[PDB]
DNA sequence: ACTGGGCTTTTCCAGTGA
DNA sequence: TCACTGGAAAAGCCCAGT
């Protein structure tokens, strides 16, 4: 058979699950490309073959067995939880620019579940024995399952392809880590300068300040008391890995959720001597 | 006779449950009660000293007083209401397990619906002015007194409100607090920036204000400066005295501009300015 | 057994501005 | 004109401690 190959992945992180109290459509899962002065979305190549079929976009968990997910695909083309569309018959490369992941309440979880059974919504054909663990209900991977046509017009299942995962941003434990602000991002090499930092929801048990620099690895002194509301942290700097100097250096100041090696965007923090 | 609330309720600082929350309801304290002693809403009935029985029901902040679909629960509290006899011998009377539980706003009709259904509305509003916007934040005490005449007959006194007691989880009702602050003193000239962590406020209804004797100046920041409704990031305002010979201490405390409500005070120490 | 406070989960809303 | 976007508010949950 022909095969499909994504040429552009979805962006993991960033993007809230919307409940379907929040509206009809979820917005459009951005391309791991989207710049700001470009908006890419997800795309895939459908190599081997052009002409009429069938394209559906599913969600399956992040881990094996990739089970369907209780969560919705909304949008464009989207029932009962998936998208389907007809493939364009002129075109080999095709971009999906409404795709919202609807999350699915804790309540309506085994009937979610049960409409991906009755849907025929399993992609890999999990028995339903193990559609009975547990769901990581803040990752989801999107699975594209083409359907294309023999010479004669019988219809040929291209091997589904999973994409990377995709993390809510609603769950501190899987959104993005981001610095906002901090009174300063200079200090002495000998540390124990107190910074007031502002960033985007974190846990205060899954949390810690990583500044690097090459060969060089300190962290932040703070406990979980100074974490304030979840969105601020006070710590007190670590000395440079040369309590002498004489020049000022510059080295990277990121967030990190432990549970995950996670880090955020790097912030610049300035070393200097005496 | 009339009724005469000699210990309001305790206005900010007490959360409303939820009935999912199990009961866990509390007990509504007095204005004025303290660690060292505990006080209670009281009541006093002039004119009149001898057998009878106390309603307390919930009603609405804003006129017209209509019942609130909120419930008081506790002991002797039925219906979203309290009830019980009153002490036969004195006219001072203490209410001690007052508790509030609020009603979703998808619950709400069927919440006014039992307000009616129990005659409870000691107004007697008409049904036409009992369909507006519920403030599910903000309910007034109705202490509704019945009474002997010298004949033998319940005599209904009129009822008297209590002032508004709010939920804590409102920020624009709730208490101001400065939790930490990365600088407590800076120039006379101002302009020195200031990380403030405290309490949730609303970014549109928040001040940094700093008094001293006879002056007010404020603290410069916008509505993006207020980080998640928990931090703040202002500039410092200049003193009254741009030659200061040496330290002096004013108070710096948080402020909210609609209800002229402030914070605890905090010392903060503006320096003489060497050279800009 | 019964509260006091933080956080999670779910819902709501205002504006923005290409 | 409008899904969308991000911030905020409301509803539910959970732990600790007495």
């Amino acid at each position: 058979m022909p095969y499909v190959e994504i040429i552009e992945q979805p962006k993991q992180r960033g993007m809230r699950f919307r409940y379907k109290c929040e509206g009809r459509s979820a917005g459009s899962i951005p391309g791991e490309r989207s710049t700001d002065t470009t908006k890419t979305h997800p795309t895939i190549k459908i190599n081997g073959y052009t002409g009429p079929g069938t394209v559906r976009i599913s969600l399956v968990t992040k881990d094996p067995p990739h089970r369907p997910h209780p969560h919705e695909l909304v949008g464009k083309d989207c029932r009962d939880g998936y998208y389907e569309a007809d493939l364009c018959p002129d075109r080999s490369i095709h971009s999906f620019q409404n795709l919202g992941i609807q999350c699915v309440k804790k309540r309506d979880l085994e009937q979610a579940i049960s409409q991906r059974i009755q849907t025929n919504n399993n992609p890999f054909h999990v028995p339903i024995e193990e559609q009975r663990g547990d769901y990581d209900l803040n990752a989801v991977r999107l699975c594209f399952q083409v359907t294309v046509r023999d010479p004669a017009g019988r219809p040929l299942l291209l091997t589904p392809v999973l994409s990377h995962p995709i993390f809510d941003n609603r769950a501190p434990n899987t959104a993005e880590l981001k610095i906002c602000r901090v009174n300063r991002n200079s200090g002495s090499c000998l540390g124990g300068d107190e910074i007031f930092l502002l960033c985007d929801k974190v846990q205060k048990e899954d949390i810690e300040v990583y500044f690097t620099g090459p060969g060089w690895e300190a962290r932040g002194s703070f406990s979980q008391a100074d974490v304030h509301r979840q969105v601020a942290i006070v710590f007190r700097t670590p000395p440079y890995a040369d309590p002498s100097l004489q020049a000022p250096v510059r080295v990277s100041m990121q967030l990190r959720r432990p549970s995950d090696r996670e880090l955020s965007e790097p912030m610049e923090f300035q070393y200097l001597p005496d």
